[PDB]
């Protein structure tokens, strides 16, 4: 399945990612490709900030679903 992760840049990164893989693990996919460790990733998808711990099957993020990325700011 493709996705698309959008960043408050404006980037895009393209992912492929399966209805059974975890937010974490699409989160170590995007720090493989854009360098953001997972800590400071925070994903919003159908106004639903995403859990670590659920698939994205959970979600019903299906192909060419759009993710978008927010940082956590990690020390005010
Ligand atoms: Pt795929
Ligand atoms: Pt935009
Ligand atoms: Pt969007």
């Amino acid at each position: 399945m493709q996705i698309f992760v959008k960043t408050l840049t404006g980037k895009t990164i393209t992912l492929e990612v399966e209805p059974s893989d975890t937010i974490e693990n699409v989160k170590a996919k995007i720090q493989d490709k854009e360098g953001i460790p997972p800590d400071q990733q925070r994903l919003i998808f159908a106004g639903k900030q995403l859990e670590d711990g659920r698939t994205l099957s959970d979600y019903n993020i299906q192909k060419e679903s759009t993710l978008h990325l927010v940082l956590r700011l990690r020390g005010g």
